[PDB]
Parts: structure tokens; C-alpha cells; sequence
């Protein structure tokens, strides 16, 4: 449902695993209309999306535009000279900075746009958009502008929006967090994917709240969906008391956001809780 992709939309993510898929029961939790899912999965796991259109569900795939991963099946097609600083420099990892001013970047990536329009993707989660260089620090190496990040954006958008999608409409594209670009992209962009926009309930992890932010997208009529880990979940697998306050109590800077609460960022597993609700858990395929 496209008629369904506007503010309020109720929504899973899960990308660190494959969801399961036999049968429209295995799609917990059964009132999410939107699912945000790997588009590396969907690939190897190829009636995904099928089973999900048949439940009248519309599909987001998440994919990494802003960074490299060493897993990618496309790596090799990676120029050295576009790959920048581990995502934690200065130590080697699996997962480097792209120079996302750069024209091979941009064909890369749209060829991946061009198989989310293929596969069934009715739109893409594109992320690590938001690594400028901010107060002297510099995450990529190629001492990047936040309007870099605005032009990339542009530019993937402007091929999405030229390409069709298996249901038979343009490609959608999302904004991942960079609230600094919101305001420069929101007549672009067609959604807005957010982590910890409430911030965090330590006050002494350095965390600006930044969801007033992202009203203008529910403004425009496009969804913001929401996402949130309170880190007393990483620590003990429960939302504490207090964190259920801090995330969950109603307030003005996230009202109108479809809000999920979340394991941890490197851990979008199938666990999740609504506000107001116990937890649910998504299960996953299995290889």
C-alpha cells in the first residue's frame, strides 16, 4: 500500500538478520505495514518480497550509500581512491567512508538503485549520508561538506525518481538521520529514517535531540519512522522504567513519527517494541 505510506504508518526494520518468510504468519508483528528490510537479503532469499507484497506490505531496502563494506558483492568495483577511513579509524574494520562526491560512487550506487527497482523495493533506506566534517573532526578522510551529503542525495533521488518499480511507480528515497540537511532535502526525499532523534537518557553521551527536525517531513506528508535503543536494552534485554520515560512519554518534537523501539544500531535484529506494548520479535530465516 502506497495509500498507506504516509504519516502515522506503523513499521518493523530488521536488517542484521534475513526475516522469516514461509507464510504471512511468520510477518510478526502482523500490524506493521511498512517493512524496512537488507536488500542483500532479499536477493538471497528470493520469495521475501514476494511473500511481503502478497500481505499487502510495502517494502523499504536499506542499503549503505555513504560507506563500503568489505561483504559488498559489488566491492571489488571500488576505486581505492574513493575509499576512505574505517567507520572506526584509526583501526581497520569491515566498513569504510565513500568519497560520495565522486561520479564512480554515484554509478555504483545507482546500479544498486536499479536492482532494488528490480527485486520489488518500493523505496530504499540509504545510510551513513552524514559524515561531513563537523568541528575540525573529519570521519571520511576527503574533508566532506554537509552539502556533499545534500547533492549526493539529490543525485540518487533524481535517479530513483526516473526508474519504476515493480508495482509500477517511481523508486522512493529516504533521508537516514543528518538532521543539518533536513530542511535542504525534505522537497526531495520522499520519507526520513531517524536513530535516537529523542537523543540519549545518559546525559553525558554527547547526543543533541534532533527531532523537531524532521517535522517538516510530516508537514509534507511523509513519513518519519522512528527509531530509538534504549540502552538498557543492549545491557540487560528489557527497557528499564526510566528509559521507557525518556523514549516513550508523549512530547512535540516527535509527534506524528512512527516510533519503534530497537535492540542497538549494529544489532537491528527482529526484537522490537512499540510504546505502550510488550515486546515482539520477528523471526528470522534460516540459511
Amino acid at each position: 500500500g502506497l495509500a498507506d505510506f504516509k504519516p502515522g504508518v506503523q513499521w518493523e526494520i530488521c536488517i542484521h538478520h534475513p526475516i522469516k518468510h514461509d507464510s504471512a504468519a511468520d510477518l510478526i508483528p502482523t500490524k506493521a505495514k511498512v517493512w524496512d528490510i537488507d536488500m542483500g537479503h532479499a536477493q538471497e532469499f528470493p520469495n521475501m518480497i514476494p511473500m511481503l507484497k502478497s500481505a499487502g506490505k510495502f517494502v523499504i531496502c536499506y542499503f549503505n550509500a555513504g560507506a563500503l563494506q568489505d561483504w559488498d558483492d559489488d566491492k571489488s568495483k571500488f576505486p581505492k581512491e574513493v575509499i576512505g577511513h574505517s567507520l572506526s579509524y584509526p583501526y581497520d574494520s569491515e566498513e569504510w567512508y565513500l568519497d560520495i562526491r565522486d561520479s564512480r560512487v554515484l554509478e555504483l550506487q545507482t546500479a544498486r538503485l536499479d536492482i532494488a527497482a528490480k527485486i520489488g523495493c518500493d523505496a530504499v533506506d540509504p545510510d551513513n549520508v552524514d559524515a561531513w566534517q563537523q568541528d575540525d573532526e573529519d570521519p571520511t578522510g576527503f574533508k566532506l561538506k554537509s552539502s556533499d551529503y545534500t547533492n549526493y542525495l539529490k543525485n540518487l533521488a533524481k535517479y530513483a525518481h526516473s526508474i519504476k518499480t515493480k508495482d509500477g511507480q517511481p523508486l522512493l528515497v529516504g533521508q537516514k538521520n543528518a538532521p543539518e540537511i533536513a530542511e535542504d532535502l525534505v522537497s526531495t526525499l520522499d520519507f526520513a529514517v531517524l536513530e535516537s532523534c529523542r537523543g540519549n537518557s545518559d546525559p553525558n553521551e554527547e547526543s543533541w535531540p534532533f527531532c523537531e527536525d524532521f517535522q517538516t517531513y510530516i508537514d509534507a506528508g511523509k513519513p518519519v519512522l522512528q527509531i530509538e535503543y534504549p540502552p538498557s536494552v543492549e545491557k540487560t534485554g528489557k527497557v528499564s522504567a526510566s528509559d521507557n520515560k525518556y523514549y516513550c512519554t508523549a512530547e512535540d518534537e516527535d509527534k506524528g513519527f512512527s516510533k519503534i523501539i530497537k535492540w542497538a544500531s549494529a544489532q537491528l535484529d527482529g526484537w522490537g517494541q512499540y510504546c505502550g506494548e510488550e515486546p515482539f520479535r520477528t523471526p528470522a530465516a534460516k540459511y
